[PDB]
């Protein structure tokens, strides 16, 4: 599964799905430009 964007995640265990990447500043998937 992944995540969307305010949901919680860890750089070192990535669970963002595509065009996503999860910050750890921010700590949630953040949308990767």
């Amino acid at each position: 599964d992944c995540l969307g964007w305010f949901k919680s995640c860890d750089p070192k265990n990535d669970k963002c799905c595509k065009n996503y990447t999860c910050s750890r500043r921010d700590r949630w998937c953040k949308y990767y430009l």
